[PDB]
């Protein structure tokens, strides 16, 4: 589960696509299987924006890992505030539901849910906004994820999505 490679992310305050960020990251592999088309790289010295789901505050946190997998999966577009993010069906988007920020699959969203969108104006850095969903069908596609320390979410095209955690198990 992940987002598409053209998704724009914050890397230490600069903007780039997540695929560009993956390609720019040195080949320090935590996991590599070319046949399964599955890669995890360690990241050093980079941060991104996230939301603390307990305090509700935006926090800048270290990026620990970046992942790339080529998948054949059902894809959904989340549209909110003139921005959009394309995610796999198995990947969680963050929503404000009943006063709490939680992770939900694109197939399980409610009409009363709101997505969390980055803001360029006003005293608040985020807004909770109505949204639409579009089913893009099944695609064979490179998808990417980052592990964000502590908060396990990140903004893709200004929309908050759940991050993966790679547990460095062994």
């Amino acid at each position: 589960d992940a987002v598409v490679g053209d998704t724009i992310i914050d890397v230490s305050g600069k903007k780039m696509t997540i695929a560009e960020f993956y390609d720019s990251t040195p080949d320090v592999f935590m996991r590599r299987n070319d046949e399964a088309r599955d890669w995890v790289k360690r990241v050093g010295g980079k941060t991104s924006l996230s939301v603390n789901t307990y305090s509700g505050e935006v926090e800048r946190k270290n990026i620990n890992y970046i992942m790339k997998h080529t998948v054949k999966k059902r894809m959904f577009k989340i549209k909110a505030g003139g921005k959009e993010v394309i995610v796999t069906a198995d990947h969680s988007v963050m929503v404000k539901r009943d006063g709490k920020i939680i992770d939900v699959k694109p197939t399980e969203m409610k009409q009363t849910d709101r997505v969390v969108k980055w803001m360029l104006t006003g005293s608040h850095m985020i807004e909770f906004i109505e949204f639409e969903i579009e089913d893009l069908g099944v695609m064979e596609i490179d998808v990417y994820d980052i592990e964000v320390d502590g908060n396990h979410n990140f903004f893709g095209n200004d929309i908050l999505v759940h991050a993966s955690v790679y547990l460095n198990k062994l």
